[PDB]
């Protein structure tokens, strides 16, 4: 059985502490819908309650201490998300947490410490004398205590920071001076070193920092029961302790954790790069495809559907790629705004759910809407392609891209799911016909569009060839009647 993950959340949730609530009602849905695994938003307490979660402060409080102005988190408690992942369990989907080790923000005080400035443009090169900065590097974490850890954040277990609490300039980046102080390596080498990203850097040289990551990895994998990970921002950590903190918890907690990096970056040269450094241990995010998507949904038509796959990373390495159309970083207003146009985005759905290549990921902005901006829920569109995806997605594959607007493929189906086999058509511009082969063994079977869009029927000939059609600007996809 095919799987298909989903990132249970967007940018715009509402902050009503309800969010855990929602996905344990929805777990016997998600599980009908085909969806076998689901990615759930930073757990843990951010910079205030209406944190997104990235703005990490205290990874071992899960919504239970009285931290930044309140217990829960944005999306509710500890003992509500413990019964959302039961509800999930229960129900045969497995949890994948989200994971920031890069930085941490929303230190409780500041600490006097000995800096220079560097270039922003250009991490290598020091631009200042060295002085005295106010920065933001305390943690004692005074609403949980001890509990569950007693390890004290201080400034030498940081790098650097963006903000000098006594002086207050922009488009600083300050590096901490000290025995054995610099940027990480190997990281992403955009702007000279790409260590620095935001908040108070975590110092990936710091033994003792090393240590306590790769144990609150063990305990957030032990106390929410987790079958994996989505990893943050992976381009500004030092790549082999990527590597060695997943071998690490996997080693400690007997289970296999699947992974899917997070490296965002449009160059799949930078991409095998990354899975190079890492032995190949776990999976990154498909960055190339979300943007030939993106693209050839705002080209009006004139995209070459044809080469729609070329330069990614499912193209290349299959079983190293999750697929996905959007996420909460490219939705509108967002980071990294670069969001598929609706009409395209069905087509975007059936190329990665239909296809035997990759790992794909549905977005919770694209299935349940993102009211605040204004975009409709998909969930009628999406159905019926997680329908073909979960029953007839199977067997030989044949692909046809060889046409600039119309293009689609086939699977055969095997023998393990009854009436599998489909063929997907699809054009960026008007609407034709597409001879394919779907096997010899479905000579004579009537075949419908699943999605609906195109009426009618189309009976498979005695080699097991058939015309399928599609309208314009849209995709069909047929299964047998
Ligand atoms: C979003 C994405 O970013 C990166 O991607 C880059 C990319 O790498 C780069 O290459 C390029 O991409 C191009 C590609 O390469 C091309 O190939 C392609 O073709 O085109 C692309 C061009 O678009 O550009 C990209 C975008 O820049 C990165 O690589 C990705 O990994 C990343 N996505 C993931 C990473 C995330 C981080 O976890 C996450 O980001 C989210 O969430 C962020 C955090 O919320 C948010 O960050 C923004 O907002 C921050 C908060 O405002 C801001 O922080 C700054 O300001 C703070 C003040 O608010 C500073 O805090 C310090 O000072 C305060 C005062 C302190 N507070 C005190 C004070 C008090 C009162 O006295 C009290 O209230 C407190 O209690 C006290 O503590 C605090 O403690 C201090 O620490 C802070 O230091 C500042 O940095 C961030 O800077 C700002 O960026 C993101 O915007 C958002 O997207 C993603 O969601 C995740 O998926
Ligand atoms: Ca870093
Ligand atoms: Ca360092
Ligand atoms: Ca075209
Ligand atoms: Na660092």
């Amino acid at each position: 059985t095919n799987g298909t993950m989903m990132q249970y959340f967007e940018w715009h949730l509402p902050n009503d502490g309800q969010h855990w609530n929602r996905l344990r009602d929805d777990a016997s849905n998600l599980r009908n819908r085909g969806i076998t695994a689901i990615w759930i938003p930073p757990a843990w307490k951010g910079t205030s309650q209406n944190d997104v979660g990235y703005g990490a402060y205290d990874l071992y409080d899960l919504g239970e201490f009285n931290q930044k102005g309140t217990v829960r988190t944005k999306y509710g408690t500890r003992s509500q998300l413990e019964s959302a992942i039961h509800a999930l369990k229960n129900n045969g989907v497995q949890v994948y947490g989200d994971v920031v080790m890069n930085h941490k923000g929303g230190a409780d005080a500041t600490e006097n410490v000995l800096a220079v400035e560097v270039n922003p443009n250009n991490r290598n090169q020091e631009i200042s004398g060295d002085y005295t900065i106010e920065a933001w590097t305390k943690f004692d974490f005074p609403g949980r205590g001890n509990t569950y850890s007693d390890f004290k954040w201080r400034w030498y277990h940081f790098d650097g920071v963006d903000w000098d609490q006594s002086r207050q300039f922009q488009n600083r980046i300050y590096k901490f001076r000290g025995d054995g102080k610099a940027w990480d390596w190997e990281v992403d080498s955009e702007n000279g070193n790409y260590d620095y990203l935001m908040y108070a850097d975590v110092d990936m040289d710091h033994p003792e920092v090393v240590n306590e990551l790769r144990r609150w990895g063990e305990w957030y994998t032990n106390t929410l029961n987790l079958d994996g990970f989505r990893i943050d921002a992976v381009k500004h950590i030092k790549y082999s302790f990527t590597r060695d903190w997943l071998t690490h918890v996997r080693n400690a907690t007997g289970k296999e954790m699947f992974a899917v990096a997070e490296f965002w970056k449009n160059d799949l040269g930078a991409l095998e790069n990354y899975l190079n450094k890492t032995n190949w241990n776990h999976s990154v995010f498909d960055v190339p495809l979300h943007y030939n998507l993106y693209n050839a949904s705002n080209s009006g038509g004139n995209y070459d559907m044809a080469k729609l796959l070329n330069g990614t990373v499912v193209q290349k390495h299959p079983m190293h790629a999750v697929t996905f159309v959007d996420n909460h970083d490219s939705q509108p207003g967002e980071s990294l705004e670069s969001f598929v146009q609706e009409w395209f985005k069905p087509l975007a759905y059936a190329l990665i759910l239909t296809r035997e290549q990759g790992y794909p990921s549905v977005f919770y902005g694209d299935y349940y809407g993102i009211p605040t901006h204004s975009v409709p829920a998909m969930k009628a569109k999406i159905d019926p392609i997680l329908e073909a995806r979960q029953n007839f997605a199977y067997g030989t594959q044949h692909d046809y891209f060889d046409h600039h607007n119309i293009i689609g493929w086939t699977r055969e189906g095997n023998t393990t799911h009854p009436n599998s086999g489909l063929a997907t058509i699809m054009s960026d511009g008007p609407g034709g016909e597409k001879w394919m082969y779907v096997g010899q063994n479905k000579a004579g079977q009537v075949w419908h569009d699943i999605t609906g869009n195109k009426p009618g029927t189309v009976t498979i000939n005695a080699d097991g060839w058939a015309n399928f059609s599609v309208n314009g600007g849209s995709v069909s996809i047929w299964v047998k009647r």
